[PDB]
C-alpha cells in the first residue's frame, strides 16, 4: 500500500526509535518490497515470498517497538506471540494456527473500527435528517427545485443551527423505532442506527482476510527459546516441535479462520531473539531458509537512555507533560534533570537486572510519584524537575540494591 | 469517568481500608491517569498506557480489598486471578485469554443488572397503565388535550391508589398474553415484558465491551508464585511459561470473547505477590517494564486491627449489630472488649499461622458463636460485649494451640 | 489428467529443479499412472494403487520441491506434513486424519479461488450490462431482432468505450441494492454478486472432493525420523505409533472432512527422509509395502549451485532483477560473480552446517542487502555483480565462522 | 445377504488370495452363519451372535487381503482399525467407539456411491428429457394415444439419435434453472439436477446403520500389540486397558453415530496378530470369549511368490501389463522370468527383514522402472521380461545388501 522509499520509511521511524539503523533498514526493505512485488507479472508474484526478518539483540532495545512502529506504519494487521507459548502444547495449549486466527481477529477488530471513522461523518449529516424531520415534517411530497429541500434551510437552517448543542426535547422518529424517546437520546439512538445501513457484511470481513494475505506482520518474540540447548532431549523435540509447527505458516498454508480461509504465503514474519544460549543456526534448516535477514540490534546506552527520554514523538517525558497539564500544572525537564533520570535508569539495570529501556518507565515514574498525586492542589503552577530534584527523589532507591529489585 | 482528584479517591478508600496509605496513592493514580488521558490529544492518547502496579506484601493486609474498593469506586468490571492457575496448563490448563473472558462475563452480568435499575422504575410505571386499561378500559379515541386523558385521575386514581398495595386480585390483559391471570401476576408478568422491550440488547452487550476495554481491572493474585526459583528447573519453564503467556495481556492485543471481540490495550493491571521467595527483579523483563509502579503494603499492627473491627464502613462489628437488630437484639461492643478481640486475633497468628486480618473474622466469629444462636430468644435485650465477655469466651481457646489450628 | 509421457514431465521438472533426474523419473512415473489406470476396466481401476514413492536424501536438495511442482504441474492438491509433528499426540496431538482434512481445506482454497478465473471474465462482462442499464435504460420491451437491441452499439458503445477507464461516476442501481453508489463502486459491488450467482456452489466443495480424492499429493516430510532407533524405547512405540496411524491412509480409507467424506485410495504419497540414522528397512513392514518406489536424491554439487542460481525459471537471481528493476534498476551477474555466490555458498555449508540449497539465498541475500536498499535512489543506473562486488561483501562474513552462523 | 455356501466362498476367494485354505474357510463359516442366523426364529436370532475369528501370523501372508476379499464379496461395510491406535489415549486420543463411526462413514460413502449406479440411468433417460423439451417444446396440452408422445419419436427419435454426441448447442431450461447455458453444461447440469429426486434421505442414511448392524466387519491388526508383555508394568494397564475398552464392541452395545444410533451385537470381528511376544492367552478372559475362531496362517515360500505373482485375478503382473498396454506396449513375462521376481523378493526379505508378499511389489516396482518411463517411446513393441532380463535388472541390487535397505 505505502508507496514510501526505505529511505522515508526509516525517516518515519525515526521518529518513534533511537538509534538500530540497522533493524530499520532491514524492515523498511521488506516493506517496500511487498510494494516493489505488486509491480510485476503474474508469474513473478507467486514465486517472490516475504524476506523474513530475525532481529538478534538484548531485551528492551527497540526490537517489537520497530516491528510495530513498521506495522503501524503501513496500516498492516499486527500480532506479537511468544514462542514458547506453544512448547506446552505437547501436553496441550494454543496450536500454532491461533497466530494466524489472532492476527485475523485483530485485524477485524481494525477494519471494524476504522469503518466507524469513515461512517462517523455519515450519521451526522445523511443521518441527522431524523430529528430535523419530526422538527418540521417536510412538505406534502417534497416540491422539486433541487433548492426546494433547501429553501428552509431558514426555517430548516434554524433548526440546524440551534441543533449545535440545545436539545434534550423529547419527541419521537421511526423495525424502525416508532417509541417516544429523548433527543439525549433519539439522535444517539440515531447516532449508530443510520449507519450500518452503510457498512456491509461480505466485504468488510471479507477485506479483513485481504489484508493478512497481503500485509500481515507476525512478530515471533523469543524464537531462541525454541532452538536446541544442550542441557537436555525430552524438551528438545519439544522445542524443535514448535519450530516444525511454525514451519508451515512461514513456508507457505492455509488456515482456518472463522472469517474464511487465510493463505500465509505473504505474511511477513519478523522473528526476535537474544541469542546467548543459542545461535540462529541451531534454529532448523527449513527455518533459517525462510528467515533470510538478520540484523543485529545493540545494547543502549545512557545517551540512548536520555535521547529515549525526550525525542520520540509522545515521549513519556512528552507524555507526563501533558497529563499534568490535565491538571493544570505546568512541568519542565531541564537538560541535567534528563541526564540523571537516564543515569539512574542505566545504574539500577547495571546494579541488578539490564531490562533495557523499559528500567526508564519505571524510574521515571517512581519520580513523579508525588507530584502525580498533588498535581490536583498544585493547579496553576510551574513545576521544574531538575538534577535537584531527580537527586532527591531517586538517589537513596538506586543506591539501596534489594530496594530496586522491588521498588525499581 | 470519575472526576475525583487523587487524593479524593484515597479518602473514598480510607472508608473502607485502614492504612496502607502507599497503596492508596499507587492505586488512585492510576484511576486519575485514566481520566488525564482522555483529556489528551488523537496521538497522546494511543501512545499513553495504564500504569500496571506491583502490590508487594505479606497475606491479608488490604491488597484484594484496595483494589476491589477502587474498581468498585470506578464502577469498573473487576477480576480476581490467582497467577498460579496457569501453571498446569502445561499439562492441560484454563487459557490465560480466560481472563479477559471472565472479565467480561462478569462485566456484562454487571452492566446487564445495572440495567434492571433504569428499567425498575420506567418499567412498572408503564407496566400499571397495563393493569388499570382493564380497571378502567379507555374511552373509544381518547381526545387530545393532553389532560382530558388525565381526567380519571379521578376513576384512574382510585384504582392506583388501590394498586399502592390492595391488589392480589385476579384479571386478564395481553405472543402478548391474552391469559387471565391475577393482578398480582399480570403485575409480575408485567414486569418483566415492559422492561425488556425496554432493553435495547445489542447496545447492552457492546457496552459491557467498552466497560472492560476502558476501565477493566484485572488483579493477578501471587503473581510471584510463578517467578524463577533455584529449587528445580522443569517448573520454572512453565511458571516462566505463564509470564509470557500473560504478557500479550499487559502489553496489548485483542482476545475473542463469545460476546464480542475484546482489546486489552487499556485495562488496567494489579499485580500482587508476597515475594519472600522471589523479588520482583525475578518476573521476566518485559513484564517488569509492564509493572512501572511499585508499592509495598505494611503488616497490620494490632491497632490496626482494632481499627478495621470498627473503623471501616459495614465494618463486621457493624455488620455484626445490625444482623442481631434484625432479631430484635441490641449488641454493644465495648473499647475493651474490641481492643481484646483484637488481642487475641494477633495473639492467634503469632502462636501459630498469621493469616493477616482475616483471624478477625474467624475470632469475631467463635466469640458471637453463642449470641448468634441464642438471639432470637433474647429479642427485647441490650446484650454488651466487654473485655469479661470477650475473655470468657476466647481466652481458653486462644491459649490452646493444637485447638486454634482447628477453631480459630 | 494431463496426458504427459513420463518423460516430457521430467522435462517440464527440468524448467525448476537442477539434476536429481531419477527422483525426477520416478515421479513422473507415478503421475503418468493416474492417467495409465483411467484406461484399464472397470475391475482393473480398485485394484491398482497408487505407486507410492520414498525419497532418500540430504537436507535442501530438491526433495519438497519436485514434489511440489508436479502437483502444481498436474494442478494437484498438495500437502506437506511433517511426520514427527504426530509424535506428541500420545500425550496429545493432531490427529493423522488432519492430514487429509487439511489436504482438502487447501484444495477447496484453491478449487474455489481457480473458480474466480473463469467467473472474472463473464463475471464483469454481464457486471457492465448492470451499470449500462442506468446510462441507456433500454427501451419499454426489446425488439427481438438480435441487432436492434445491439443498436446503441451507438449510444451503447460510447458509454462501455468511455467506461473502459474514465468511471467512477456516482450512479444508482440494483436484496439486490436499490441504494445510490458511485460507479467506481457499483462496478465493484456487482463484480461480486454477477461472479457469485454464478457460481455453483454444490459441485465447487464437491470437486475439491473430487480432487483430492483423484489427484491428491500428500508429502509426509522426515518420516524416517518416526522409525525405530537403538536409543530408547518409550518413544519407538509412539515413533512406531505414527506409522500405525498413518497406515490406514496409506493403505485405503475414509476419512471426515467438514467439506465431505473423502477417501484416500487414490492419493499418492511421497514420504521423504535423510536415513542416516534409520534405514528404509526400519519402516514397518506394512508401510514399506505401501512405498514400492525407492528413489535417492544425490547432495548438491557447486556446479549444481551455480545452475540454480540462474538455470531455472524464475530462479532467484532472475527474481532479483525483476525485482530491481521495479525500482529502476538495470542488475547484471557475471558469470564469475554467480561462480563466486555459489562457491561461497559451499563454503559456509562445509565451514558449518551443510543447509542445502537453502544457503545460496541467505548468501545471495546478504549479497544484495545493500543494493536492495539504495535501488530506488539508484534507478536509472547499471548496476553489475561481478567477483570483485561479490567478494567485497561476503568474503570477510564467510571467513569468519562464528559470524556465518549469526548471519549467513 | 449372500447365498453362497462355505465352499463357494472360499472358491470365490481362491481368485484373490494364494493358499491360506484354513483362514479362508474360518472366514467362509462367519459369513454363511449370517445367513444361518436369519433362518432361524425370533429368540434364537437374539441369542446366537457372530463367531468373531483371531488370525494368527507373520506379516503379509494375507490377514488383510482375507478379509477385505471377504467384506468385498459380500458388500459389506469394512474397517481396519490398527490396535495401538488406542494405547495412547490415556494421554489423549481416538476412542475406540471411532471404530464403529467409521464404520459407518465409510458404510456410508458406500450407499451413497452405490446409489449413483442405480441413478445413473435414470438422469440419463427420464432426465434427458430436458434437452430433448427445449429443442421440440412439446404440444399445448399432448394429445393422448399411448403412442402419441412416441409419435415424434421421428421429429423426436431424430433429436435423439443426433444426441449421441453432437451438442455444444446453447438454448436453456429450468429453484429450477432458467438461466440461459449450454448443452455441455445445460445437459451436464441436468446429469445430477433430475437424480436427486430419486434419492431420498431417512432411508439413505437409515440403510447404512442397517448395513453396519447386520454385515458390519471390523478388522483389528496387531491385536497382539495390545496383550500384556513382561518388559513393564505401567503400560501394560494402557494396552489392557485398549482390550476393556474394544470389550464392549465386541460384547455388544449401542454407539452414537452422527447418523443414527449403531447395535454392534452382530458385527463381525476379525482379530489379527503375529503372537510372537505373546500368545493368545494373554488377551483378557472376556476378549478370549468373545474370539471363538482361531486359525493359523504359514509363512509364504518362494511357489507361493510365484502364483501371487500371475493367478490372482488383476494380480501385480497382469496390471502391469494392463497399464503397459495403456502406452500401446505389449509386456510379457516367461514363467523363468517370474520365477526369478519371486526369487529375488525371498532373498531380500531371508537377507534382511522379511515383510511378506509385499516385498514382490517393490522388487517388481524396481524391476520395471526403466520400462516404465520408456513406455511412450516404445509403443507397438513387444517386449519380453525373461529370466535374463531380470537378472541384469536385479541382481546387484538383491546382491548388495545395505543397499536393499533402500532401494529394495
Ligand atoms: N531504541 C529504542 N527507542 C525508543 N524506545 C525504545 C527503544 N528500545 C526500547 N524502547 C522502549 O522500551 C520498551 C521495550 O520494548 P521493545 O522496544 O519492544 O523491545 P524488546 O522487543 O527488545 O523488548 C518499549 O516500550 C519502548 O518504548
Ligand atoms: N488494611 C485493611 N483494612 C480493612 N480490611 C482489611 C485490611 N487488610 C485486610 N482486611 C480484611 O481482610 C481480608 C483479607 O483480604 P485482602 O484484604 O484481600 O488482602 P490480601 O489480598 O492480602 O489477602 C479482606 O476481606 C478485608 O476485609
Ligand atoms: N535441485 C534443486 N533445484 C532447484 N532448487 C533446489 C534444488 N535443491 C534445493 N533447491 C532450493 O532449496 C530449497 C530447499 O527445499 P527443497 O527443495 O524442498 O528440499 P528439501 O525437501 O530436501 O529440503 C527449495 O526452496 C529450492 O528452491
Ligand atoms: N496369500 C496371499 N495371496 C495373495 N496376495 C497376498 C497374500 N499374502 C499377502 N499378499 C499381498 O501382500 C499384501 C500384504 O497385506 P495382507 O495381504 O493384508 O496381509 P497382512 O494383513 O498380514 O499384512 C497385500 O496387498 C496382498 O496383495
Amino acid at each position: 500500500h505505502s508507496e514510501m522509499t526505505p529511505r522515508e520509511i526509516v525517516s518515519e521511524l525515526d521518529k518513534h526509535i533511537i538509534g538500530q539503523d540497522n533493524a530499520k533498514r532491514s524492515v523498511a526493505i521488506a516493506l517496500r518490497n511487498r510494494w516493489r512485488r505488486m509491480q510485476l507479472n503474474e508469474e513473478l508474484r507467486h514465486e517472490v515470498t516475504p524476506k523474513n526478518i530475525l532481529m538478534i539483540g538484548p531485551t528492551g532495545v527497540g526490537k517489537t517497538e520497530i516491528a510495530r512502529r513498521l506495522a503501524k506504519l503501513a496500516n498492516a494487521p499486527f500480532i506479537k506471540v511468544e514462542a514458547t507459548k506453544f512448547t506446552e502444547v505437547g501436553y496441550v495449549g494454543k496450536e500454532v494456527d491461533s497466530i494466524i486466527r489472532d492476527l485475523t481477529d485483530a485485524a477485524v477488530k481494525m477494519v471494524r473500527v476504522q469503518a466507524i471513522e469513515k461512517n462517523r461523518y455519515r450519521a451526522e449529516e445523511l443521518a441527522e435528517e431524523r430529528i430535523l424531520d419530526v422538527l418540521i415534517p417536510p412538505a406534502k411530497n417534497n416540491w422539486g427545485q433541487t433548492e426546494q429541500q433547501q429553501e428552509p434551510s431558514a426555517a430548516r437552517q434554524a433548526f440546524r443551527k440551534k441543533l449545535r448543542e440545545g436539545q434534550l426535547d423529547d419527541k419521537e422518529i421511526e423495525k424502525q423505532k416508532a417509541r417516544k424517546l429523548k433527543i439525549k437520546d433519539a439522535m444517539k439512538l440515531l447516532i449508530e442506527e443510520e449507519a450500518a445501513k452503510l457498512v456491509n457484511p461480505e466485504e468488510l470481513k471479507q477485506d479483513a482476510i485481504d489484508a493478512v494475505e497481503q500485509h500481515g506482520i507476525v512478530f515471533i518474540d523469543e524464537i531462541d527459546k525454541i532452538c536446541k540447548r544442550g542441557e537436555s532431549s525430552g524438551p528438545d523435540v519439544s522445542r524443535e516441535g514448535v519450530q516444525r509447527d511454525l514451519l508451515p505458516l512461514v513456508e507457505g498454508c492455509t488456515v482456518s479462520t472463522k472469517h474464511g480461509m487465510v493463505k500465509t504465503d505473504h505474511i511477513l514474519f519478523i522473528a526476535s531473539g537474544a541469542f546467548q544460549i543459542a545461535k540462529p543456526s541451531d534454529l532448523i534448516p527449513e527455518l533459517q531458509g525462510r528467515l533470510p535477514i538478520r540484523v543485529e540490534l545493540q545494547a543502549l546506552t545512557t545517551s540512548d537512555f536520555e535521547r529515549i527520554l525526550t525525542e520520540p514523538n509522545a515521549s513519556i517525558t512528552v507524555q507526563y507533560k501533558a497529563l499534568m497539564a490535565t491538571e493544570g500544572v505546568n512541568i519542565e525537564f531541564t537538560d541535567s534533570g534528563i541526564k540523571r533520570i537516564a543515569e539512574a535508569a542505566w545504574q539500577v539495570n547495571e546494579s541488578t537486572e539490564n531490562i533495557g529501556a523499559r528500567r526508564l518507565h519505571t524510574v521515571l515514574e517512581r519520580l513523579m510519584e508525588e507530584i502525580s498525586y498533588d498535581a490536583s492542589d498544585l493547579s496553576g503552577q510551574n513545576i521544574t524537575i531538575d538534577a535537584d530534584y531527580v537527586s532527591k527523589h531517586l538517589d537513596a532507591l538506586v543506591a539501596d540494591e534489594d530496594l530496586s529489585r522491588f521498588i525499581l
